[PDB]
């Protein structure tokens, strides 16, 4: 049985491998996930399918509809099997969802264009001359909606006004938008997306601040699926043998460009 | 049946015939909306009495009470079939009451008694000698308080913290409130009062900066009345046979004094 | 359902992005209407899909056929669901679809050759030197064709019967032709497009004279669609929180090259 891993197109953890969009098979994609999903599978023994999320949301229960959207979507509607992704292991997430241990730490962080006058979410919060927004539809969003953090709360008071919305569909919308925004923009994500992006051309971001909080990626499969313990043990596995830290290397690190 | 019509009395749009005492029924009135409200029932063809809002409000909604008062009041209560006034289409009142197409254009302009070191909202917002404030029950200030817009939240967290209030009931109070105060006022009213007055003497009082808004006075009528399509095709067509630029020229600038 | 949106390649309101040879769907484009489209489009919490209008008009009764063209017939004839496009609110059109409020104020205003013999209207009612026409098949020609006012009259007349045809398809024919008439020819256009092409080099253009008319853009849905109310309260909405304004100052002013 194929293990329907349902993914998202986000570097450097699935990207189209340069050249295979005219492919089909798992080949297509490189990034972290699908190494570790390839770790994964080869240490739980199973064969998977490497799928991106049609809706190209990591997973956001609307509002009022209540439907799950996303990769979480997916896991909960059983459209996938497993999500390998950097799907933040969230509360909200892990009632509807289990989720490995964390194979990554990761922040929300500040990503702003290089010289932007920010230096912490704070900042951001103090200001209004440098829009923010994060990710719709994903967990940076809801930390944000969600966080009584006085300044978080409030970054989101400013954020759920914002107009035009500051919230991108993509990280690379919230990025290109950093990018284009001479500054007037800054992007709420995640530490390793804000370093993936920090060290890829054209360099003009940055993370400032430390994160705004740790979480992490958790491989996540549906409530209850019997892959779970298995994934666990393998991202477990994964970890000690330093795999984790050799593919984190190899996809942020290795590659920089900076 | 006599079509019931809101209005109130702001010059030039509804003003007292200089006689008025020896006049009654609609030919108590003239101004723009008076004329406006001429052609709009001639070309809807109904008969209407212009009556003048009972609290010469415009129309908010009162927090608590959700009750709206002014025109828009009237309207939602149906103590009026459709309101002939510089009243501005917002978001709040569209979501009460019906409004034709805009028939005037109007931004919230500064009025400063001439000579008044203001030349913009950026310039209120960011000093405390001058006092400014908006109309009360009105979409200016409905405007600020609704404002995310740095500038304008600032100056409605000053408006709205004001003593003694910035806010006054009607435009002739802030007007004269603009002329009494020695330039220790800024009213924040519409352009098209604010032209108006500016072309009226004793002339001490002008728009300065550009309007902080753009926004449409519109024929309202109750949610879902069938005056509202007659009324609103009826503007458009005075709009586009020139009866509105040719009512606005009559009130506003044939009459100017400055 | 994705709300199939007609709308018009006319700059800056939507314009194919740069490598629109790398995109799909919405992101090929960008402009004013494009970033309008999209807020829209988050506030009514509708999927859309840009679609540029066919016949790239913007609509008008073919007359003796009867049959709409442009953005007005496809939703007329229910070919989109909504027109996010500098689409002038007009009679003839509210007859037929529905508009928003405006999210855009804008009047027919004269573009000349920056340094043109003409001030006015009635500068090129009065002479026959500078040939002047509309866009065909635009509000701004039925504003002349349909209008009583004498001066637009006798300008209709002129235009209507000037050989060559003074009217061109497209904004970018009539303003091409201003720039390569040497100042014989004055493009009647709506002060919005004016006012763009007056901000894009080579700068030798320029909007003289008031407008001669005042209306707005809406965004139009089929008549009776229940797109219309969201979407008119999207667009008071965004208006009041100074959306419109940002979107204008973005595509207009905040790129001007003159
Ligand atoms: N940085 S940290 O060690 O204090 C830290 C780490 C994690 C925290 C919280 C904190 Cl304060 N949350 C967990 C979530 Cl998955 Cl429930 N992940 S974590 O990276 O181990
Ligand atoms: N300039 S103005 O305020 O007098 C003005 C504005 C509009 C008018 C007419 C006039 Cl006279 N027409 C409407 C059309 Cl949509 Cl029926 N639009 S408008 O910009 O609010
Ligand atoms: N300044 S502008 O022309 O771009 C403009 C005009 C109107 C806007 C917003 C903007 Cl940004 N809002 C609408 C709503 Cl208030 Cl009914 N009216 S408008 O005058 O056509
Ligand atoms: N990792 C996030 C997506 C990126 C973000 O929200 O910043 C999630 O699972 O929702
Ligand atoms: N036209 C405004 C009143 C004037 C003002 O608010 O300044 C309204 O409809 O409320
Ligand atoms: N916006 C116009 C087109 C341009 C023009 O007519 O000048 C319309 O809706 O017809
Ligand atoms: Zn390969």
């Amino acid at each position: 049985k194929t293990v329907v891993v349902t993914t998202i197109l986000e570097s450097p953890y699935v990207m189209m491998k340069k050249n295979h969009e005219m492919l089909e098979g798992n080949e297509r994609y490189e990034g972290y996930c699908v190494d570790l999903a390839a770790e994964i599978a080869k240490h739980c023994g199973f064969k998977y399918k490497l799928t991106i999320v049609g809706d190209g949301k990591y997973g956001a229960r609307d509002a009022d509809t209540k439907i799950w959207n996303g990769m979480v979507g997916e896991l909960v509607y059983g459209k996938a099997d497993i999500a390998i992704a950097p799907l933040t292991i969230t509360l909200v997430r892990e009632e509807v969802i289990d989720f490995s241990k964390p194979f990554m730490s990761l922040g929300i962080s500040i990503m702003i264009k290089k010289g932007t006058p920010i230096e912490s979410a704070e900042d951001l919060s103090k200001q209004t001359e440098i829009a923010y927004g994060t990710l719709d539809s994903g967990s940076t969003k809801e930390f944000f909606r969600r966080s009584k953090i006085a300044v978080f709360d409030k970054m989101w008071t400013y954020m759920r006004s914002a107009e035009p919305s500051v919230f991108v569909r993509t990280t690379a919308e919230g990025v290109a938008r950093v990018r284009k925004s001479k500054g007037k923009y800054a992007y709420l994500l995640e530490s390793t997306m804000n370093e993936y992006i920090e060290q890829r051309k054209p360099c003009d971001t940055m993370k400032v601040g430390g994160n705004l909080d740790s979480k992490g990626y958790g491989i996540a499969t549906p409530k209850g699926s019997s892959l779970g313990n298995a994934v666990n043990l393998a991202v477990l596995k994964l970890s000690e043998q330093g795999l984790l830290d050799k593919l984190k290397n190899k996809w942020w690190y290795d590659k920089g460009e900076c």
